[PDB]
């Protein structure tokens, strides 16, 4: 089977053994109706630097020498929970290589390490990330946003995410889209009785990424913040590869 | 007021005059519960050779010479109902001029005259089109698909839009989300218990519409087909263009 299609319209079946279905790495856990991306003590507030994240099990078919490729489009909601504004540092929804683990807390969503963050040599990850914290020495907008990384926790793209939204905690629906023809990554995030952003960029996923990733959420903190993503489905296509 | 911002979950509030929010021109008339594109009998029986559009009465601002561009997301679900498969021809949202109107039926989609059709020097429209009919004089692919056009009905990309889908009479949500800094067209179409379609494209609105547009759905048949929008959003954001 070369492509992959999966919905999960909540989370309240919460019995699912770790690794089955969704796999828990650092301090990303499974609670009752969410994956809570990092820790939180007895009473559920957030605590300062933590890293973790929540990957589907099976690894994900991207392409392979033969032309084919897929396309694909994933939705989630999400409650990024904040406690005061500003808080830190945001989340991130990711595809690395298949046997790649978290990293870094903070600025760095646990996708990247210190010593080799900003360079794209050393790094094999493409990430949508939904930044609360401007970290001054790593190059981020002087406001919160919504960026694209590509093997570098520096965004080559990037779309202001106002305040009143990254600080809100309001529940938030994402769609993002890669087709894999036109090699496009599409950005949609939409809040109810608000707005709506969108930030698209090229970038041919074939030539930073190999063959088979692993998809999820990555989070790191920071500090008065926590995410919970409520729902998940992702869906791929070989569509207009040959085969 | 330069940007614009409306929802319409659905249309069951039917009274509204035509040309004040919703505009309706041919064919395309106002039902209870959906805006109708194109004519139907007494029984609600598709009639041959029609052509309608249901625009926004408004004209929506794309961008100006001080570099202000607009980035825009808009979605929509229909329902195109088919009566025996194949049908013809589909339908459009689309961009055009403020005071164009519905042009040929038929393969067209009533966005286009069959005489200057294939020439985009005599167009200024843009449009994703929904395709049911494969008009081989006008170089559509050997399958029901979804496209993006530009100046022309002969698409600039495409994208196979599978038989059960296209002739299955199914409740689908589209989102078109456009990025102004990026001219990346993006098209996302859903079927709730099915699969996605995913197409991208770098198109620069700019560079091809006037600084203002009306902005709607438009259909052209055909036979045994009729097209109902059942809802409605549209967004737009001058971000990230200096103002
Ligand atoms: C869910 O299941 C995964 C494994 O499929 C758990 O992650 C794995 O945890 C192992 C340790 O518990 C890691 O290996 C250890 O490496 C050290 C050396 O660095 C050795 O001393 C030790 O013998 C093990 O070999 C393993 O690398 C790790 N897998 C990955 C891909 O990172 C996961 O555990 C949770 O995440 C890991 C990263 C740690 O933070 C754990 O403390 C944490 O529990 C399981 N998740 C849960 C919630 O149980
Ligand atoms: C909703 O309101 C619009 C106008 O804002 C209607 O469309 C307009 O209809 C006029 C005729 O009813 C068009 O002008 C006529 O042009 C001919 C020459 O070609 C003249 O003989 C005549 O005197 C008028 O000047 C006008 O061009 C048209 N506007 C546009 C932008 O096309 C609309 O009518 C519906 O659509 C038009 C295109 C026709 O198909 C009508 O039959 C049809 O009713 C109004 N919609 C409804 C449902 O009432
Ligand atoms: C003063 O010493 C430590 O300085 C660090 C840099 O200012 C600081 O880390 C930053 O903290 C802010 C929140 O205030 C953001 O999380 C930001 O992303 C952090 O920077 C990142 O992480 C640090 C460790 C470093 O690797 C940077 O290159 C990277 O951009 C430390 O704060 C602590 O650690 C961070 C991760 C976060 O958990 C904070 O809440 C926590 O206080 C500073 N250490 C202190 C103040 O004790
Ligand atoms: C045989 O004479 C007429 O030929 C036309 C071309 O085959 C045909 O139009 C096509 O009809 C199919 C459905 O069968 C699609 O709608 C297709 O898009 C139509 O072609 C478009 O429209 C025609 C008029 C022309 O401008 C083409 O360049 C363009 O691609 C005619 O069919 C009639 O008209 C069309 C619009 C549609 O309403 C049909 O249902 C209708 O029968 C042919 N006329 C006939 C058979 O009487
Ligand atoms: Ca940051
Ligand atoms: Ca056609
Ligand atoms: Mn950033
Ligand atoms: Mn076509």
């Amino acid at each position: 089977q070369n492509t992959v299609n999966f919905t999960y319209p909540d989370f309240w079946s919460y019995s699912l053994k770790n690794g089955t279905e969704i796999t828990f790495l650092g301090d990303a856990t499974r609670i009752p109706g969410a994956l809570q991306l990092t820790k939180t003590d007895a009473n559920g507030n957030p605590v300062r630097s933590s890293a973790g994240q929540a990957s589907y099990s099976e690894p994900v078919f991207l392409w392979d020498s033969t032309g084919k490729a897929a396309s694909f489009y994933t939705s989630f909601t999400f409650l990024l929970k904040n406690y005061g504004a500003p808080t830190a540092d945001g989340l991130a929804f990711f595809l690395a290589p298949v046997d790649s683990s978290v990293k870094d807390y903070g600025g760095f969503l646990g996708l990247f390490r210190h010593e080799t963050a900003a360079d794209p040599s050393k790094n094999q990850v493409v990430a949508v990330e939904f930044d609360t914290w401007i970290n001054k020495d790593w190059n981020d907008p002087p406001y919160p946003h919504i960026g694209i990384d590509v093997n570098s926790i520096v965004s080559v793209a990037t779309t202001r995410w106002e305040n009143d939204d990254a600080y809100g905690s309001s529940i938030a629906t994402a769609h993002i889209t890669y087709d894999a023809r036109s090699k496009i990554l599409t950005v949609l995030l939409s809040y109810e009785h608000g707005r709506d952003y969108i930030l698209s960029h090229v970038v041919d996923l074939a030539k930073v990424l190999p063959q088979k990733v692993r998809i999820g959420f990555s989070a790191g903190v920071g500090y008065d913040e926590v995410t919970y993503i409520l729902s998940w489905h992702f869906f791929s296509t070989l569509d207009g590869t040959n085969k």
